[PDB]
């Protein structure tokens, strides 16, 4: 009777190859660490104004049109870039977008290609960020890359690509179960860059579906976490009781609806955490989880930002036309998935308090389009969240940023030169703190009267709050 | 089949971490191993084919087009109407490097603030439809230094080298006589903060006959961890043979050459000789910048001399760009290693009934034209067949086009680029750097022209591909 | 249970099996390595003490001398090197010695230098079931300033000492400048961290205490706390003792009130017992504690031992007899928190007294003319109470040493007709007895006098007294 | 096809670890802690003894030898000797600040009948300074073997805070011949510097490398312990030595060394063949059980079977094998041998290859006229652990006017001698003699043991002391 030590799977297949991968990854991390330190030293300081000197502050905005990224180079050549998701964390950045090759003109819409890219953030002699792409990957056309999620961190990029918006977790068990094409990117061309369509293990038999439309997570401690709506058969009774308790109020249309947004009809969606352990030791496995929480009214997107706490992260939900406000519920990254409605969840009247609701109105909202973007939780000790909108009230089309603080609320618009006729069908902002400032990377698309082509415009903007 | 025996799980006291059992890999080795697939994806395309297999139609034409897509930093800066001056690019084995002087316009102080030297290096990735996409993976901006005004680019083996100096003519005298000129040395890795140097260096003069060194704009390469440049130098030992050869050639029709009392590179005295700056990039060894001079064919330009790799073991093709059209270019053959010899190969005229040790450059005033011509450098392609490319800016065409003159030892093929849209403007500085890609000719070009405003010079840089089909 | 099969791992997989468990501390490892010796001593010796049955009822004493020992002091004596004042403290299977070593290789005047040595070692059986005092560690103190007197306290594989140059510590009278200090010395069984010598500045528990009289004392190290017993001078207790002194003065016991000044402190008042305590912790607060207490009057403060008692937190206390007084004094004492002393035996309670006073028995006519240098009272380590004192006798023609093993019921004696040395007169005779395999083993030591004034020979040798029915 | 998830890699632990890992590494921790505790003493001893190995260059003339005795010691052997108890066959070994002794003890203090038995005693200890810059041999541990005393003859090896000694009842150990009945076993005795755990006493069978080795001779073999391995050298019996040794003997026989050929039988083994070099290694590690593998290699002839002393060499894997001279022969042997690899003995010193011969064989020198007809007894040669190669021998003779003992401190240039007239017993017959030397405080310290028989009363008296030789310009 000898002593067997159990090694992780995929290390016993080729220990030498595993350890060559380990050494290459460690060397790449060591080589790229000085750039990360140089970029993060200024950013990690603070965001709050130190001294209150003039009371009410002023807003100064500047557009920085210089970058080394592949996306802006493609856009500069009038190439259709649609559905771009960008994530900025740990000093690195990532992008996934659908590219339409206009170099050769054949037909009108033949195929759309998906491009990933992960790069650095660097100074440009004026203490300004310079987004530089150090790697990219282009998927083959015959793949399920229509809808993917972005999650960048620890010098790595990960994604969950699926052709259909709604993944059939358990209903399609009898047939060919839907797979999620996991796409992983390193910061330098090497083995970490791999893609594999893998069957996703359910949390329980209770979980039935998964909705993946436009999501964002992060990577920390070699884990990849996303938050997507799910469909379970146990949250239904308590959520129905809470919804009926809220229905007696003036919020009649909420309970008047017979079919919910993320999944047609049926029951309410439930929060769902997709966990992807990203380590070279073991193989890839999408560990889905779920947990009942506040009522979810829209399933367009569900981001997941990092928090200064130990094992918790904010869970934002972009506002939808009809629901004036979006949830910023807290989420647990640990072994047990818990969702606590930290802020922006209206607790109902005459209720036990175990269930929360968002705030919606029927006629309060502006009849203008006023397209809003996903709200972003800034990485800093103080809690601030930024949401951009496509303002229309002024004579010139504009984008308005709301950095929420309990003390004051002032927003002024400087003239935006680029376009005066705007039909925004998409808008996403990704913000980060750089030298005690708010640098937001915004992307949006248009629709023109000529209808010859749709122009997608993206740039970096900095808002300076001067005392 | 032979299993040792059935086993029992040992007590949980022992925890085994499998990461500690094997050894770690160095940063340079890991970086090279990572970058190897990207280098191979371009080397295979380059080495797939060189020339058409058979003359399908009995005659070959030329098809050319521009490729505006690029994810380089210089293209991004140009897109933001930022002024870029004197960019030298050295494409080699799927790695490129650039050295340019930036003139910031967002900074507003006085009228002229400062010019900053920028270095960048990166791969040549396969874009869709099998196109060359120049990607930048690392770059470096020098803090304000006097010695970064003129630099030489030398790219190869996943690293960059540069020899920046302040004055055009670097003086090489014993000890320090008054003010001394030093040669700044720059180095860049392909990624991250790897062992790299930005150290000012004092030249080991080697043979003390070298007195000056001229560095206008030179290209070299890094082979076997050795960076080699070729620059004119001024020696005062052996000038009688060249003087006798010039006197013998003066009686011929080559009157203007023998009429010069003072030459172009170094004022007065003896004509320049051929030098060679050698920089061993072995990180264990301290940096030394050796110099190996050797006389050769007479130099008539001296304002720029590139140096390209050769298929032979220790050979190269140092080139001299044409000067004002009247003097044509030269393509010599320079040795590498401890010895250094120069053997005239192409575009060289051997005088009749001469000493035999002097070869002279072809020089005809008939080629000179009132048409404003800005000839570029001679670019030797990295192919087995010896072919060199010439790019000329001419206004004879109504489109204010740029003409490429691809030359062969057998034939000569010329292709024009009427794609030029801006007609107004006189070019000031045109450079090209060609490379082979999927059995095709790609030539990265950069040129600046001054418009009618007398204060605006637009730096235009783009890739052009010329295809010759049977 | 059986975990299926194996496969040969790659050659890069080699494990040392060594980095994978705890690191044992120095003191814990030393205690683990030394425990079997302490077991072989304690279980072998302390199992049987007294004759189990009355049998005849009249016992005889047969004795024998065992000169073999690996002790360093024995070897030094064998090389004719003078040792002046040695205190040995045997407890729990370990021994320790402190003695003035006088190098006589080169001599000048009276004494060129005397240099202290502290040694601690085990007690081993030597294939005849006899004790072999092996020396395992020792430390030497150069005679810089403090090498005059010390106290010995051996226990828990550790030695302790309180060395002061002055005969009596001037604890409070020197507080104007720098008060006097006591060179604390600590040894371990094997050379390690506990071995330290850190002189400590004294916080005093009582403002009344002012003198400490360190001459020759023995203590023990119990529960990592080294405690001794030293007489101390206080003025308050004399107020209570004065009534008893006046009552005894008018009584027939004239020699009690005849005394006007005491040896330990000239003039002054009646000294009181002071429990010196040194909590031995390797990390924090190596400081002393002095807690005076009332008790029986001290006729002689020359020496005061401190033997462990079989009670919960109690300890014995002895005072060796002095010439002029016929008896010593044994009184109980408790360690921990408050300090109280209640006389156990050998104290006479005067009649018609308030009760807060006790007097040892003294007779001025029983004493014989010949000079007898008695040794300290020693309490044997057993449940019973047997105290043994060795007396040097000159009346007998063999110049024998007589071991008076005193018990309150039956008193027994034995004489050692050995080492005549008629010209020799003892100067310092000390013993340290212990029970070993149902026998009384004593470790005597003495020094002779010279008629030629040039011959001083320390004589250290273990002796055993056997009682059988 | 084995499924890899259920399949496991298995490692092979040592036998002692597998049975009780907890106990094994508890012993490992205790040993490491004791070694760390004892390290300061060894460091102080090494610091005191390293400096000034040799005096400077000659100032006026030849250096003068100064002798001094030091009877003070805290060893058990000295205390036993001082009590008029005889000590027989003591093998002292001093190395790296720790010494060790194995001596037969004759109990006479308590006598029952006529005689009970002789007792083996194993004693380890420390070398400590005694405020006068001379060593103090202090015994920190000792072991007394039981009354049966299977150990009549034992070796000695000390190093790395350990004592090890192979013990055999008979001088000759028959590895193969006595396998028909009960195979001869060697009693391995080890003991740590302090405590109660480290001691082991086990009788184990010898796994010799090849059957070619049939016998060994274990009488007096000082070794040492380095890298947790204890090494000894004993004569060995092999069958393949004759083909070269007899040829060499006949090739060098025509010289003056006729009696060497004239001997029909050799002293270590009656008849048979010439003795061969042998090496015993004891891996002293808690993880691995005790095994004793005997190697062998070829070398110069072994003139006497008294015993071969193995010493530590400054080189990486070298050892100054040493053989004492026998009566008649004036010069012994100081060879060179390797440790840890295949056994190989090169005859560095005391061998002169005969001229006009093959040259592949080496022979020592002999001269019968030197010893004359007086009772002169010489001891073993001690290789000092210094940078410069040295060797010391001690001779006890009556030819000296004071019946003294002469110490021939040998030097590559000349030889120096000192006499100890402290011998006040003219009627002295040395039955046994042995010296062990070490360097301490820029002097030469030697520990001698001369068991001499007093003919005045016909009673043997064992005498041992510590003597130091000082060389001053």
């Amino acid at each position: 009777l000898h002593w067997c030590i159990n090694p992780p799977s995929k290390i016993k297949v080729n220990f030498t190859n595993y350890c060559d991968t380990i050494g290459i990854r460690k060397s790449i991390a060591s080589a790229a660490n000085p750039i990360l330190l140089s970029a993060l030293s200024g950013g990690r300081g603070d965001i709050f104004p130190p001294y209150r000197c003039s009371g009410a502050t002023t807003s100064v905005g500047r557009v920085f049109p210089l970058s080394v990224s592949l996306s802006m180079s493609l856009i500069s050549r009038t190439s259709e870039i649609i559905n771009m998701l960008t994530a900025i964390s740990d000093g690195v950045y990532g992008k996934t977008y659908l590219l339409v090759p206009d170099y050769i003109e054949g037909g009108f819409d033949t195929q759309k290609i998906r491009v990933f890219e992960i790069g650095f953030i660097k100074r440009w002699l004026n203490d300004m960020p310079l987004l530089q792409t150090t790697n990219y990957m282009v998927l083959p056309e015959n793949s399920k890359a229509k809808v993917c999620t972005i999650a960048v961190g620890e010098l790595t990029l990960a994604s969950l690509c699926v052709d259909e918006s709604t993944v059939l977790l358990y209903h399609d068990s009898d047939g060919s179960q839907d797979g999620i094409l996991v796409v992983t990117l390193g910061i330098f061309g090497a083995t970490p860059m791999d893609q594999v369509e893998e069957v996703i293990p359910v949390a329980h038999p209770s979980v039935e579906k998964i909705h993946i439309t436009n999501h964002r997570g992060f990577i920390k401690d070699s884990i990849a976490t996303w938050m997507v709506p799910a469909l379970v058969s146990e949250k239904q009774e308590e959520q129905k009781n809470c919804l009926e308790s809220a229905c007696q109020r003036k919020s009649y249309p909420m309970c008047n609806q017979t079919s919910w947004e993320p999944f047609g009809g049926g029951q309410l969606p439930s929060y769902g955490r997709l966990t992807l352990p990203l380590d070279p030791s073991i193989d890839l496995q999408l560990n889905i989880s779920f947990t009942y929480g506040p009522v979810i009214l829209n399933g367009d997107g569900m981001d997941y930002y990092e928090s200064p706490l130990l094992d918790s992260g904010w869970l934002t939900i972009p506002p939808k036309n009809g629901t004036v406000l979006g949830l910023i519920n807290k989420a647990s990254r640990g072994d047990q998935f818990t969702v606590i409605p930290h802020v922006l969840t209206f607790a109902p009247r005459e209720s036990s308090g175990n269930c929360y609701l968002p705030i919606q109105t029927s006629q309060i909202m502006d009849k203008d389009v006023l397209t809003e973007s996903n709200l972003v939780v800034l990485p800093t000790q103080n809690f601030r969240y930024v949401i951009a909108t496509y303002d229309i009230s002024r004579g010139d089309h504009a984008i308005v940023y709301y950095v929420y603080d309990p003390i004051r609320a002032i927003s002024y618009t400087y003239p935006f030169r680029l376009t005066t006729k705007g039909r925004p069908d998409f808008l996403r902002i990704e913000c980060f703190v750089w030298d005690d400032d708010l640098w937001c990377h915004q992307f949006y698309r248009f629709e023109a009267d000529s209808t010859n082509s749709t122009t997608s415009v993206e740039n970096l903007v900095r808002i300076r709050f001067s005392c």
